[PDB]
């Protein structure tokens, strides 16, 4: 299948459930692998009448007689997987065929943060709730202990730990009707039009201002990379953070807020191959860009790309992210080639040489006071100032021998 894909996951007493409730009201198809493990075993199934013949009559289902023989045979948890993991994915496959082919699915996932299965998704969504609150909730509202709560809550993965997967970070301390209305404002203003412009193939732009840097770039850039590996499979060579999204923060420097990483592939052939695998992740294709701007003697670290005057040596590939609250900007670069050195030594230098970044400051605030809003002209006031970037760059990259 071929949908938006959306991770959700929260501790207990987060409200998990509900949050995935207010969704299904906003018209998502809600994937629960819970649910459909209680409902594959439920009475009169093949799947219960199979775990009888493995296990005896010792157990409707008896859910804790089962765990027991699970958890001592160490065999007997094979045996239980083999029968009803088949039969979970089939309900699954069925589900998804069974809904509108315009769906976004939505997938809960309790266990999603403690296994690290985040960049899985083109999108997690995590509930969360002040301690006090989800305390209040399992005790009062479902008979726990206040201690079996506690230490239930406290054997989870920590908020901070949820945090640095979250995409959409979204807090339930309030009334029912309140998480409602906020589950509805990121489905009509983030969700529906992700879904969308994955749907027409089209991307999301962020606006030609200027902002500050942004303390958050470092983890949302951290959950793009490894989103990419994953997709990318066995064809990203590396996947780098890169741009100006990328220089150690600085309040008095500035940047348009849009994420650029770079994925290092072996060939063009390859990037063709990723088209696919990067759409399902959340990233159309540019389909007319198919090279950097050139500049005459390229540089590589790598020799046979040295100082070569090929200009087949600047093609590449890019797409961007169809989601409007994560602007996000993919080069896919071969190997060696001079646009795939370049973007990883500008942070290098940029790092290092507080004048060069005082230099490309001051040409972006003349670029964005000249461009007023037009994205064309601020590239063209940009563009001519790449070529003397470029050549101070290697200079600066000779001087130390840097190496990527």
């Amino acid at each position: 299948h071929h949908m938006l894909r959306i991770g959700l996951t929260g501790g207990i007493g987060a409200g998990k459930s509900a949050l995935s409730s207010a969704f299904a009201q906003c018209g998502a198809v809600i994937v629960d692998g819970d649910v459909i493990a209680r409902e594959v075993v439920r009475p009169g199934t093949e799947g219960l009448a199979a775990l009888v013949e493995a296990f005896g009559r010792d157990i409707s289902l008896d859910r804790p007689a089962l765990a027991a023989k699970a958890f001592a045979d160490d065999a007997a948890r094979q045996t239980l997987n083999g029968i009803v993991h088949p039969l979970v994915g089939a309900r699954r496959a069925e589900i998804i065929a069974s809904v509108p082919a315009d769906s976004v699915v939505v997938e809960d996932i309790p266990l999603l943060v403690e296994s690290g299965m985040a960049p899985l998704f083109p999108l997690v969504v995590i509930v969360y709730a002040d301690v006090e609150v989800r305390l209040r909730r399992l005790v009062e509202q479902r008979g726990m202990a206040e201690a079996d709560a506690r230490a239930r809550i406290a054997a989870q993965a920590s908020d901070e730990q949820r945090r640095a997967v979250a995409d959409i970070w979204l807090d339930n301390s309030g009334s029912p009707a309140e998480l409602v209305q906020r589950a509805q404002q990121v489905w009509n203003e983030r969700i529906v039009p992700f879904a969308h412009n994955l749907s027409t193939r089209q991307i999301a732009r962020a606006p030609v201002r200027l902002v500050p840097p942004d303390p958050e770039w470092p983890a949302q850039a951290q959950r793009i990379v490894n989103r990419l590996k994953t997709a990318s499979g066995h064809r990203a060579l590396r996947v780098d953070h890169v741009g100006s999204t990328a220089l150690p923060g600085d309040p008095d420097f500035a940047a348009k807020d849009v994420i650029d990483i770079q994925i290092t592939v072996e060939s063009l052939a390859a990037a063709d191959e990723l088209v696919e695998p990067l759409l399902a992740a959340g990233y159309p294709r540019l389909e007319h860009i198919t090279a950097d701007v050139a500049k005459p003697d390229a540089r590589s670290t790598v020799e046979r790309y040295d100082h070569t005057g090929d200009p087949a040596l600047w093609h590449k590939r890019i797409h961007a992210s169809a989601d409007p609250g994560r602007p996000t900007n993919v080069h896919i670069r071969v190997d060696g080639w001079p646009g795939q050195q370049f973007a990883l030594l500008f942070v290098d230098w940029l790092t290092a040489d507080p004048d060069a970044r005082a230099d490309y400051l001051a040409v972006k605030r003349s670029a964005e006071q000249r461009a007023d809003g037009d994205i064309d002209a601020y590239v063209a006031v940009k563009e001519p100032w790449f070529r003397d970037a470029y050549r101070r760059a290697w200079d600066w990259a000779d001087s130390t021998g840097w190496k990527p």
